């Protein structure tokens, strides 16, 4: 039983040129790349992505920080929504555990390199927001017998 | 005072071709390779290895997963039995801490890449099962003065 | 606001030839190298460095272990004093969290690879002990807009 999560490399991940390192951390667990697209995020899509923060005082600055190149991604694996959140670490890098992306790469929450869906409902919504169904690619990893019990 | 632990790369570690990465994690701490051998695990040896689980419903499938190439290893260091367990992380990769082998490489307990002895008694038993005493090598690490206090 | 911490690679870090790896861990978070100097630590300077341990029974052996080549460093970043301590891990490598320097490289407290200031007051004192003000270099990281919120 696998699931799919939406992971997005933020403009800081692009500009610091750590895209490959980020992808490698998820590939290392045998997570499958189901979708991937470079785009430039717009305020319109970011308002919907961050709909849960509508009307809040930090939202305008958050949208500004995120208006730039982003790598949209879908990864598949067992419990991958919760596991990817664990791998990213706490929102504030200073509170994130050693060995997580945010602790290993970042200093402040406003430049914390990566987004990941936080629940099954948010993963389904975010994947549908950033990807059309034809962009989601179905294939089986050749090492599946050695990844899944 | 140093001790020795039995560590075994399971068929998934061989087939995913991460043997060198695993070894490097233990070398990085100045643990000494006291024994190393590639073999193919068979049911009769695995039944001894997993003797405590004789008769449990999960055992036949466990033996099937483990019937394959394995890298038998003995590493030596301070508190190495407990430390190697900590480095591997929880049996269930989803519960394992970031930075541990199972958290960094794996998804499920049935394919969790590596075995390590859980106690002094188990290390003696497992080293005797998988190695002949001839295969344990005695030598001193040249960097000892900078590894040990 | 950013702050500055004193970090020192101990003789074991020099002799095990892991200097670059240590530096890379701090650079990876966008911490800025403000000062760096290779020297050979001597008892007189180490007595001042370890002044808080004056008169204690273990101090003589600590000074002996530390008499050797060291890399003096100053790193700058948000909350860098506390964060560098978190990255180093517990004094005892066996208690340190996976993903920390001491857990990843070391076995025992007496050979734990690296020193870092434990407080704002000790950072100011240690930077002044090991560096003259003219050795502290001020420049801005080109990726600042993507590191700091
Ligand atoms: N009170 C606040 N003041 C300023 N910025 C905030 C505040 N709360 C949240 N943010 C910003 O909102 C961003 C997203 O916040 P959220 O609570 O969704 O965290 P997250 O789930 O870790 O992030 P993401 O969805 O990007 O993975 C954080 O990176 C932070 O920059
Ligand atoms: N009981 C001990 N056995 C061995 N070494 C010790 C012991 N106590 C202290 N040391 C050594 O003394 C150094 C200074 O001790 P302290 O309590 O200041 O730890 P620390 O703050 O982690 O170390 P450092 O200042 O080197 O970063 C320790 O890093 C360790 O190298
Ligand atoms: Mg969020
Ligand atoms: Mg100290």
């Amino acid at each position: 039983h696998v699931e799919q999560t939406y992971l997005m490399i933020k403009p800081d991940g692009i500009q610091r040129q750590v895209v490959g390192e980020i992808i490698s951390r998820f590939e290392k667990r045998g997570y499958r790349i189901a979708a991937m697209k470079l785009t430039i995020a717009t305020p319109a899509i970011l308002e919907e992505h961050y709909a849960e923060h509508k009307g809040k005082p930090f939202l305008p600055g958050l949208i500004e920080k995120m208006t730039g190149p982003v790598l949209c991604m879908v990864f598949e694996g067992v419990d991958v929504i919760a596991q990817a959140r664990k791998m990213m670490g706490s929102t504030r890098p200073g509170e994130a555990a050693p060995g997580t992306i945010r602790a290993d790469f970042c200093q402040q929450a406003g430049r914390n390199l990566i987004h990941g869906s936080d629940s099954a409902e948010s993963a389904k919504r975010e994947i549908s927001l950033w990807f059309k169904p034809e962009e989601i690619q179905s294939y089986k990893l050749a090492l599946s017998d050695y990844i899944f019990e």
